[PDB]
């Protein structure tokens, strides 16, 4: 033999890069550290005066955007605050705690549905809203170092993976159908201009019922700015596609080519031709122009953003026009011309037509820019110039072409009056010239088509800011026309505004009462008709999900709000006879140490040492015959508890009975003998107890009842059938885990009580025990099938309550997610458990896990190129091996560029059920038959990991697992920090287990053959 | 009355609770527009106003982290294996494992490993430019989230350890003074008391040397981060910090001795007897340009070598002896360059009352040589840049200046830069302040360094890696070598030449050194602690060992664990030959007990593993090598057999023989028959346990422990059985019972085979610890005295020390290990001598272990304590956050006057006042707060109270009362602030879901109390 606890020489060099621990100091020179620091950088050089190539470049470049990992990750911190200061900020008020719950339990349909009813724009919004100037800037979080919420990134990534799910927007399911609709409903309404504001308007008319909207559009295309000037590489024109696909599913009609114009639509024309109301959501058409560039052409080198941005736009989003047109040549030096959003975006789109350099000057300071951070830091770090306090005078075109424009100084005085002085010039060599002053209304021809609404001071459209109504009660503006709006989502909110308004207008001109309170529709699709209601034990509930009998249940009008909520059923707070009333202590819930020091939002678990209920039988029973008086179809289940005593049980069985009780729960955490001939302390703990205690309570009530189980037990299937024979229709598995969390450093316990600052074991509860519910809800549904289970444990989403199901679970209890948050969360569950199962009946995405698409290769949420020297090449995302990824990218967008093919945008339709859509019923139990002994498990079929180095972030957590808990089997290269899994793999999945890039890490059958490590 | 339905008071008090909405909300444009004030959090990028900072010097950096901030952010840190971070710190700091001492709550460690390689931590976490350094090469930059705070969780910990008051001690590997080799008492001298002196001196004193000498010109100390680097970014408490930290080494100091002709120069230094120097008196001098010549301070002019001196000496109390006044700077300052310098003096201008602040620089903003995060601090504070301007002439009318003039630089065709004398730029300034770099251009000084080379910079020449002069016995670094551009640049100029300087002096004396450099570490009385324990006739050298599990696997990964300081370690279970297993995959997956969070700090794992797939031989040769090499490490021999006497016996003698100290007893293994619903397994059956004991402790004569299984009813009869067999103690506990979790259609993971099958696993982790935690503490009540060997969730010096406390002697680790690698160890090392030092120092009684008692903070920053600011209901938004900057600037002009700062505080290091505990007398002291129920007090009720200076307005604990609690808390729908109210029972919910560390907390209840009942 060798030596066998001594790596052999290959393994010795495997572990090269595997941390030891140091005796010393490092020496390393301050030269030679320089030179190394090249090798790893991730970020921006500060040394770096030099813009990489970006000519034909659309590639989003929003530093908000999301992918699965990462949106789960910063939906689990954010606060979900009450009356949320971000939704306050938000112009179309979105519900974000509620969108943003809905992340957090992986309920991306259930998020994108609270997006759109409030934003039919969600997912452009979600996009380009200068958060920072609206929601984001009132973020709680803001008050903390990591800062505040991405909101916007978050509202992206789940409206994403809801146009990835193909579902159709539907009509309004409370509205009657459409033949026995009002007469008033049938008006003919007219929205002019296809942008936000209109496609807002006409999608809350569609919801109000509205059967005959239409949107005139001046160009052959729709969408508005949106479309024709906002650039691909911030706003890819399939969203803008999507949103109006959304808006068209409700019958709202665009015709293309028919202005607001005279000698073209006019409010006359529409008047005649029997339209009931008009909505005027044409934007700011003309661009707001100088003097000093009259008779400029752009083949010398001039164009305002009018004139520049659709013409990126019309060669870089395809679908936008039949012309595959060509990328302006932009060659040179450029000048963009002011200081809001839409200068920026001419800048960042020059350098796309091959410019090579962008000055954006301005006429004022730094302190004075317009547009949010934002957008400003997309041009600071594309390497623009930025040029302040420098108006322009004079352009000096030599050769047909732009050479120069010459500036003066505009300064400030003590007064704030901003002056030009003409001594102080620039003459600033420029070979593009593009004004981006802003957007103004100027055309007569279509003022004139306005007649007769009043036009105030800015020559725009008077309306009352708060219905949108002009000065003709029957014509409507909104949005940049009205010069109220910056914004898409403001420009969005003043055709949601008028709607209501209009809505109320029209009625009112057919006799018609609209209610004093505006109420416009949510936003509905056909998953909003899943049947999720189930039977168990002859009770029939509405939704699967109910209150456990625990804090949340403290008192029977907390159940009554959360009954208000949507919950399907609750548990009383456990109940017993006067003689057995309880008195809590204090401090007696406290927050779990199960996942370290996180605070706030989502703990992994809570300790409590709380007893049964303080309150009387007498008000649980009396609770009881209220709520069921009132809601009669939200089951009501009483627990109780007693001593081991027949009559106790019997008496407290027979009066929660009487109080009309849908069912009972026995709480079998009461104590009974001294507790240890392998039964414990607990009646719960025994079965001869709890067979016997559920034959009294059979002989005593003829409702269902369950027996409530601890999972404090060695044989969990043996107490279950114990109820089983004692006559219970079910059992509830399982209640809290006996536990210490903890104790402070001075070996004081948490919680703890008086003076003599003691303690007791409490129970954990939470989703650190969901492994230990689970278990036991696997257990007996395979050891007493059919028998109807409760299942308790760690349940806080759709998703998870799913997995219950599917072990064999009929009903869902829960108290730890809804101390975690409140009641509403109910409002989560039940949108996420029809999507998970309309999703069962789409074959199209029979590749994805519930609501999450299969995971293509990323990093920063963004995809990988796809293409063949950039994949297989050895280059991971730093150093000089980004500087040859940046290069590669750069040549390949150039010969798509010299081959300006490929314009196949392909049409949307909708994905459609192609099995019925399975009910509560169709999954219960179908998951355990996966389930068996150890036996039953295939070795021939061994696995290996495999890596995505496309994916891969470097950090060799895989490389230190499976060397100092595995088999030494990943190489770390120690130039690249790529790894890559050997053949001495196992197949353990500890690798895997620790990624923290979802599916980097891959397990596949393993090719070569394998023989099992033994030593010998 | 109707018991199920909230009174109208207790409806008001919900008027804030959340509700599920039916209806999308109405909110014009405007008014939305006029509500966003009311809740902004942030910057308005419409206020052009820069707010009043005169003489105020608080923290403005972002980066400044408390402990719950700074706890997030060292969890989310990968902790990456060759971490590329580290790479790009110069002084080679180990971030990931000072990071990952953090995370563990160790702040000593973490600190101790800082200061070991930067002698100047807390200065560099401060200022370190961490965007050009380490921060620029972290891996999490490639996830949307981001890079790691690095330089925050450096002076998070570095600023905890300064609380300590923990001196630095001689390196205690050094013999005693006496006993030390004459060269080290050499008389070494070195010039400037610098970053780049104090490293140097800092680390030739921990290689021993005795006579160390720092000559400063200046009456202070620190070099320019004492005299420049502002107040607001670097407090002098810092720099007064880590030169006591070096003065503890006995390094001397004398103050207004100078390297010049007319006093020190090398040749006074040869002739006193110095035998080697080193050169840090950096660049003392400013770069100048002609057109300035004869300008003082009273015209208006300064360099940035005059003004930030006369700022720092009125800022930094006890940076000397004469108080100074803030420079009367009023009106327009101009700010010539774009350094690192440039942008202090900018921003120590609006301090000193500037009513505006123009940056100028000769190029454009491209070409800003300072760092993205100086910036930023002069753009948020309305400073205005003005780019292409080179200054050409200063206006001086009536003895002061009125502006300056300037022409407009530009880059033509090679890029280099012409000035355009044409383009004109009359800029009206009342200071100008040129700020273009630092110099040496004394000739006295120069003179004094004769004769060693000067380069075409005119700086020394070193060899960059000795950092040696042309003169042997000189050596040089720090800014006047030309290299350093940072703080942390100069202190590895310093520590590079320390080690050199040793090889020159030693071999001076005839001794010659280790080819390969070793500089000691740091080292202060907490690496004194003895931390060995005793138990069960066994001295482990620390309580920290590997668990039977995956990180035991082979026996090459004991030895590396060993190397690495691991206390003991059991191997991983093995059987007989006949009892062989074979392994599926996969069998290690990553626990869901707390959410989608991937990478760092998986809250548990799943395994379906077997034993070991090794041989009872492997292990026997095993165990007889590891205990030959490490006679100081126990071994423990994990073994399992079927229910069998001979088996037991022949493999536990198996195991004694190769040397083993001990045996672990693997009772996971199944019986025949299963009988009476009391477990398959033999662990779970007292009467086979204490059988399979008694065998064992038939075969062997060597301890033998009972690894006992958490899966029962009552652990403490398995435990006694274990007593009754044979054993020496148990070993609490084995993993939970567990299913982690099911893919959405069904399948569960791990899932093996093409049959997707799986079986029930063992749930191990922090998931686990109240479940170990428990089992420990009922073993230790019941069986006073029998060791207890800890397993469950142990992943730090603190949660170690919890199962310590409990009852357990030593404790086993396996997830954290999986989690990391195996140098956690010394992370658990360090932590366990703080937590026990600290609980001598009668100083730090208030901390939780290493946690300070929390203050009143916003983003971890002290709020301030004025009168005006509490007791009037201000939050830190809106209106309310303006109103508290108007009190806090008029309070910092009140302070300009009311003008003290002769009461510094003598930094005196804090003393043992009492024993530094051993494990021995921890180990139980836990128990006397634990007992049943009835001993806990329902007298001494608690209530919750707030304290709204740290609230973050999220109101959590509101909707945590409201629907889960006792609807006890106001939530104010303007100030979004709580206020607990008297119905409050103490439950303590609240403050468990508080996301802002001790903001709430529990206290004595002073109101009476009367339990809620309902009913009487
Ligand atoms: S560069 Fe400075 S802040 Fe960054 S890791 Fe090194 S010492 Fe710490
Ligand atoms: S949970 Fe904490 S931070 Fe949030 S409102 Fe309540 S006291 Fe304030």
């Amino acid at each position: 033999a060798p030596v066998l606890s001594k790596d052999v020489a290959d393994i010795e060099s495997i572990l090269a890069l595997n941390p030891r621990t140091q005796s010393h100091a490092a020496l390393h020179s301050t030269l030679a550290k320089k030179l190394d620091k090249k090798h790893w950088k991730r970020n921006p050089d500060k040394n770096c005066f030099h813009c990489e190539k970006l000519e034909n470049n659309f590639d989003d470049i929003k530093h908000t955007t999301l992918g699965e990992r990462g949106a789960l990750r910063e939906a689990m911190r954010c606060l979900k605050c009450a009356d949320a200061p971000c939704q306050k900020s938000c112009p179309t008020h979105l519900d974000i705690k509620s969108f943003i719950t809905s992340i957090s339990n992986k309920n991306y349909y259930g998020a994108a549905k609270m997006i759109f009813s409030d934003n039919p724009l969600g997912l452009t919004c979600g996009m380009v809203c200068p958060t920072s100037d609206l929601c984001v800037g009132g973020c709680n979080l803001y008050a903390t170092e990591e800062g505040s919420i991405n909101i916007g990134g978050l509202q992206q990534f789940a409206s994403e993976v809801f146009k990835a799910m193909n579902i159709p927007q539907i009509r309004n399911p409370c509205l009657p159908s459409q033949e026995k609709m009002p007469e008033a409903y049938s008006a003919k309404i007219a929205l002019l201009g296809a942008g936000p504001a209109s496609i807002s308007c006409a999608s809350f008319l569609a919801r109000l019922g509205y059967s005959d909207i239409t949107i005139f559009e001046k160009q052959e295309y729709v969408g508005g700015l949106s479309t024709s000037e906002i650039p691909q590489f911030r706003l890819p024109y399939d969203v803008v596609n999507f949103e109006i696909e959304l808006m068209k599913d409700l019958g709202v009609k665009i015709i293309c080519g028919k202005s607001l114009s005279e000698n073209e639509i006019t409010l006359n024309t529409l008047k005649e031709e029997g339209y009931k109301a008009a909505f005027i959501g044409i934007g700011l058409p003309e661009p707001k122009t100088d003097d000093i560039f009259q008779g400029l052409t752009q083949d010398q080198g001039f164009y305002t953003s009018k004139d520049f941005l659709p013409l990126v736009a019309k060669s870089s989003k395809a679908g936008m026009c039949a012309c595959h047109s060509p990328l302006p040549s932009i060659r040179g030096a450029v000048i963009v011309l002011g200081a809001g959003d839409t200068a920026f975006d001419c800048a960042t789109s020059a350098l796309r037509c091959g410019a090579r350099r962008v000055f954006l000057v301005f006429r004022k300071g730094f302190v004075n820019i317009r547009a949010v951070p934002e957008e400003v830091e997309l041009a600071k770090e594309e390497k623009c110039e930025f040029l302040p306090f420098l108006s322009p005078r004079k352009v000096i075109v030599k050769g047909g072409r732009i050479v120069a424009v010459q500036f003066v100084r505009t300064e400030q005085d003590e007064t704030g009056k901003w002056n030009e002085d003409e001594d102080q010039i620039v003459h600033l060599k420029a070979d593009v010239v593009i004004s981006a002053f802003g957007s103004v209304l100027r055309d007569p021809k279509v003022k004139e088509a306005l007649s007769p609404i009043k036009f105030n001071r800015w020559d725009l459209p008077e309306v009352d800011p708060e219905t949108m109504q002009t000065s003709e009660p029957w014509v409507f503006a909104g949005g940049d026309i009205v010069g109220m709006a910056n914004t898409t989502v403001e420009s969005v909110n003043d055709g949601k505004q008028a709607s209501w308004y209009i809505h109320k207008y029209i009625q009112a001109q057919y006799g018609a009462s609209v209610s004093a309170k505006p109420e416009l529709p949510l936003f509905y699709t056909p998953v909003d008709l899943v049947d999720i209601s189930v039977e168990m034990a002859g009770l029939k509930f509405i939704n699967p999900f109910g209150l456990a009998s625990a804090a949340p249940t403290t008192s029977s009008s907390m159940i009554r709000r959360a009954f208000e909520a949507g919950w399907g059923f609750a548990l009383t707070k456990t109940f017993s006879l006067d003689k057995d009333i309880v008195t809590n202590v204090s401090p007696r819930i406290v927050r779990g140490t199960t996942s370290g020091p996180m605070y706030g939002p989502g703990q992994s678990s809570f300790l409590n040492i709380e007893l049964i209920s303080e309150k009387t039988a007498a008000y649980w029973c009396q609770s009881v015959t209220e709520l069921k008086a009132d809601f009669p179809d939200n089951i009501v289940i009483a627990s109780i508890m007693c001593s081991y005593n027949k009559n106790d049980w019997m008496e407290l069985s027979r009066k929660a009975e009487a109080s009309g009780a849908d069912a009972l729960e026995l709480n079998l955490s009461s104590p009974h003998g001294m507790g240890e001939r392998g039964m414990g302390l607990a009646c719960g703990q025994d079965p001869e107890l709890v067979r016997n205690i559920c034959r009294w309570v059979r002989q005593a009530v003829q409702i269902p009842f369950f027996a409530k189980l601890t999972p404090n037990v060695t044989d969990i299937v043996s107490i279950a059938r114990a109820a089983k024979e004692g006559g219970a229709d079910g059992v509830t598995a399982t209640n809290t885990v006996s536990g210490l969390m903890g104790l402070k450093a001075d070996g004081t316990p948490w919680p703890a009580v008086g003076a003599g600052k003691r303690t007791t074991y409490g129970g954990v509860s939470g989703t650190a025990i969901r492994p230990i519910a689970l278990r036991a809800v696997t257990t007996i549904a395979r050891a007493l099938p059919g028998f109807p289970i409760l299942a308790t444990g760690g349940i806080d989403s759709a998703e998870s309550g799913l997995q219950f199901l599917h072990s064999g679970a009929s009903v869902l209890q829960v108290c730890s997610a809804v101390q975690n948050q409140d009641f509403t969360v109910i409002q989560d569950y039940c949108t996420g458990l029809k999507a998970l199962l309309y999703l069962k009946s789409i074959e199209e995405l029979q590749g994805w896990d519930g609501q999450s698409p299969g995971t293509e290769s990323h990093q920063k949420g963004k995809p990988v190129p796809r293409i063949a020297e950039l994949m297989g090449k050895k280059l991971p995302n730093f150093g000089p091996y980004l500087e040859q990824r940046k290069k590669i990218i750069a040549e390949e967008k150039m010969r798509l560029k010299e081959q300006n093919a490929a314009f196949p945008p392909l049409e949307r339709k909708p994905f459609i059920p192609k099995k019925p859509i399975p009910a509560i019923k169709d999954v219960i139990g179908k998951a355990l038959q996966y389930l068996g002994t150890f036996g039953e498990l295939s070795n021939i079929e061994q696995v290996v990991a495999v890596i995505d180095e496309e994916m891969c972030i470097n950090c060799g957590k895989c490389y230190m697992t499976c060397n100092d808990s595995g088999y030494q089997a990943i190489q770390f290269d120690p130039e690249t920090h790529l790894p890559t899994v050997t053949d001495t793999c196992t197949g353990c999945t500890l690798c895997l287990s620790v990624c923290p890039i979802i599916d980097c890490i891959r397990m596949v059958s393993r090719t070569t053959p394998y023989e099992p490590k033994r030593g010998l």
